[PDB]
């Protein structure tokens, strides 16, 4: 099984994307042992994103790596389409889409021809990114076989049987966790691996969960595992999308510019009650060998 | 109390923005007795039009009327910002956000700065969308209260109790129900109206009901409203953010184009049997005299 | 329109029902103007009492007037039925049942062969409670029309469309809301009324809301309602159910005992927090001669 | 890890538990290899049972084996207190409570309460039934840690993040999940077994899953865990805790009598459905040599 990371975007104050920052950061996970980089998915701020900007993380995150899924979605299904298309001159492994999102109660027809149309006009394997809770609706293992041309699924859901579900139905999808939180779990169940936004702040102990439990250490992939879900739970504390940027510097040490607002930054007395949260963790690591310092 | 129409968008046929059609439709709810129009709206598709699209919209129905709610929010604070401002020059009703959508969980400090930033930049009066199950999150009584600088706001929650606390908690409140079927109920009980996307096709029943319930005349109001139900529910059908072009083109006699996929326009046969749902309370209404031939 | 309390089971100091004080209770409601008395209701805690105690409720009730409900429902439809048959002695307006609760994923055609299963055996009138919150599933106007022998429904529920509705597809249903918080609305929207959990302690308020909107007051209406509503929102601090027992002793001067564990009794802080909270909303009531005092 | 089975109750025509039909189950699950039985669960309608008839089914099973997990919970806590007290003479693994159902918005505090007083006059171990459908309310990893007194915990929920916590947050308790569809995983990710509903009518698979997965042989063991899915879905569609009775006399070749009403047994036509709606998997099972023929 693999671990994915899905990027997050740097923005400068300007509120423009930082490129030389995100190449920094790709080049690091790289190097760290990450699998492949999910660009344009949540913790990316995707949907705040123009296609022209989406188009400019693919470029950037290029120049330094081709292990690339490229999400691509959106509510105007021109510019998905456009994309799509421009992704030809990329070598990389697929693209993606969630579910067109805001509008409540769109019919199962209307969801199927959207994601057909993109498989139709795609030159690279297409990933479904399923997060019903952010999109407001489900493409679950029945819809995706019924669709018939996903690559492979990233399933963002509090519902591992939900997961299962699409290997049962469909046993050669590829077929991800969304959750840091199930690294473990997923290598010991035969799932595929995990998109994991965490694996942007700690790439080595995601990489080094999945390694104990592909070793069928389990009692010491839980330990680590546990370890994470606590940073990751700090990191919910004022705002996972925020609190990432503030952890990828505590922990890699560079920084990653701004988020997008209505996305807004930690404040000076959040910072600092986040550090409190996971120093002690950070020293664990260290002790452990996982983080050099 | 007031009924205010979200307008459809209509599109032509290579995706941009019909705007002779829009005006066409935009005066004809004028001249049947709305009272406002809410631009870029749910039902106008707001959050799948860029924010040039949105200042689009905002100039074509204002050549019809000053009349307007201008809708202006946004996934990237900085566009919105610049829509707020670009309003001054036009002497409208207000400006109006729904809430951040997409990203789950954002925090109550994140959801009240971007509604603060927004009415500091605003030239004119700014309503709430409150919008839960489109927006992922609520900005109820409570936090209207806090954020402080609303006028008003717009309601689209199926708790007749959540939109009574508005008023409860803001006295000085404007507080409008996103329901179509609340109309009499809304009338009868102390609120200012309903932004009602089935006015958009049948304005002469909203406005109907509105002045039967107003005179006290209940259970005449009440027997609209259930008629007027019916249709909202036909439109359910195949998707009503898709079916109100049929019907408006259908009970007023003009079409508003296409809809933007991935909000598909209905085919010929879902259009016919839409029509046939519909066939026998049109006859019913001309015979209240409600509508003309 | 009417308001029927749902009453209150006070318990002694050993957790039985203490009929004396049920009975004071009924006497001072119906002295107060209350139209029905719905017993075994969520706020009797109608699950925490065996079929015998359902059975004794209802005998003691019974000694102080005829307009009762008797709620009957629960997971042993064999009892259900016994205590329906054992009412035909009693002459009540009708007997009600919540539906099975506690098992999820009850079948629409077992829901209906329940229901109708006491309408088959029942000596009076069958009241459906709507509890979709409690009980797990919803009957709403289409299942109530489908089981076709109701000849009322409480909907306890936060959608008045909802409530609404059962008046659209069943024209001669008795159609009460469930909400204290709705009781100038219901009486303002052409409902039958609300049983309201806050008319146990404050039946002179409920009464003069349901006066106030009858008369067409309605900015008076809702002034009281608003009011009544705070106090409603002080009781949910503790509990509601526990609470209840407090706020009944404080507005109407007598003792009701105590609930029945798992559903705890307030303690002495909490209690007084509680009368905090509600002795500036007493006076002002004091102030208008809605309580004598 | 184990499998658990909450062992079905069988019914006579009239309503009173078959002591020798539920005799006869329990001796054929434990031969089976089930390790232990939880009695008067959701499977074997414990809310539908009095204080009186949940005694007898520990007598009755008692008779067959001490290995009984035996559930006491309802809303007479009193009468759940005296069960945890009546099982000090019987040498079993020890007691178990679900939440208190039906009453939403029970505080945290009153929660606690009610499972330390169960903790507290329990003379054996005590197990945390959790199931947030069912009894609406959550008692999680945090809280079950709060109440402090818990040997282990039955987790019915989908999300196994939820079930992973209890062992993250109290690592000395014991862990399991009751889906019959996370048998292969619970196994894989270091958690302690499943109490399978499923068990009841497929001991052997239920038993093979958790075998195959703990060699170590997760496709093989997912292969049986997908064939087992199939039969939980096929049980869902009359209803799964009225089909459970179907499936043992099918699988198992023995009766269990009626459910008792409002979980209505299922009629011949509905049986003959089920059946073929498992025939062709019973085929697959013998073909494995997990089942006879
Ligand atoms: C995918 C990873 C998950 O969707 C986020 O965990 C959900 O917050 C991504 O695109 O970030
Ligand atoms: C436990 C097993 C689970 O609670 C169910 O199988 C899911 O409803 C039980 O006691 O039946
Ligand atoms: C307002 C009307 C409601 O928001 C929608 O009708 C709900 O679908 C609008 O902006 O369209
Ligand atoms: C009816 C009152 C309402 O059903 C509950 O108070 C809602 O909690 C009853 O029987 O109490």
């Amino acid at each position: 099984p693999e671990i994915i990371t899905p990027i997050i975007t740097p923005f400068t104050k300007d509120n423009r994307i930082d490129k030389e920052k995100l190449k920094i950061h790709a080049e690091n996970l790289i190097r760290k042992g990450i699998d492949k980089l999910f660009v344009n998915g949540t913790t990316g701020l995707g949907p705040s994103l123009s296609p022209e900007e989406k188009l400019e993380n693919l470029k950037a995150v290029y120049d330094v790596t081709n292990k690339i899924i490229f999400q691509v979605g959106g509510l105007n299904l021109d510019d998905a389409i456009r994309l799509a298309k421009l992704s030809k001159d990329f070598d990389i492994v697929g693209i993606a889409s969630y579910a067109p999102y805001y509008y409540p109660r769109m019919s199962e027809k209307h969801l199927v021809k959207y994601f057909k149309t993109l498989c139709e006009v795609s030159p690279h394997p297409v990933y479904l990114y399923n997060y019903p809770t952010a999109t407001g609706k489900d493409i679950d293992a029945k819809v995706a076989k019924e669709i018939g041309c996903f690559t492979g699924v990233k399933d963002t859901i509090e519902n591992i049987i939900h997961t299962l579900d699409y290997k049962r139905l469909n046993p050669n999808m590829l077929v991800y966790s969304g959750s840091d939180m199930l690294i473990a779990t997923v290598a010991s169940t035969g799932l595929d691996g995990n998109v994991a936004a965490g694996s942007n702040y700690l790439p080595e102990v995601t990489v080094t969960i999945k390694k104990l439990a592909m070793e069928r250490k389990i009692d010491e992939a839980l330990k680590l595992q546990f370890l994470h879900d606590e940073v990751i739970e700090a990191s919910r504390i004022f705002g996972s999308l925020s609190s990432n940027y503030v952890l990828t510097k505590y922990f890699q040490g560079y920084d990653l510019g701004y988020p997008r607002p209505p996305i807004f930054p930690l404040d000076d007395e959040e910072e600092r009650q986040l550090i409190k949260k996971v120093e002690g963790i950070r020293a664990k690591l260290v002790e452990l060998k996982i983080l050099k310092e």
